[PDB]
């Protein structure tokens, strides 16, 4: 499903909440390393309520798991993310997704 590999070890004390404002760098992109998103480029945090279906199953399962502080890679297969449709035009059928995400803090 998701698989989070830790890169920067969190406080290992304050975790998301269901319906918690959560508030993330990140970027995402194809396993080919392509980029298709992300908040550090537009240079601004990216907010978003984890456990509401607001974002792909992955970040939903995954970003539950990080503490704050922490940095991880969310390596997400398709039934966490986009599926067999997929996004047309940005993300191809069957495409596992993979997101350096870094949890800023809670809110």
């Amino acid at each position: 499903g998701v698989t989070v590999e830790t890169i920067s070890p969190g406080d290992e004390s304050t975790y998301p909440k269901s319906g918690q404002t959560v508030v993330v760098h990140y970027t995402g992109t194809l396993t080919n390393g392509k980029k298709f998103d992300s908040s550090r480029d537009r240079g601004k945090p990216f907010k978003f309520r984890i456990g509401k279906s607001e974002v792909i199953r992955g970040w939903d399962e995954g970003v539950a798991k990080m503490s704050v502080g922490e940095r991880a890679k969310l390596t997400c297969s398709p039934d966490y993310a986009y599926g067999q449709q997929g996004h047309p035009g940005v993300i191809p059928p069957n495409s596992t997704l993979i997101f350096d995400v870094e949890l800023l803090r809670l809110e």
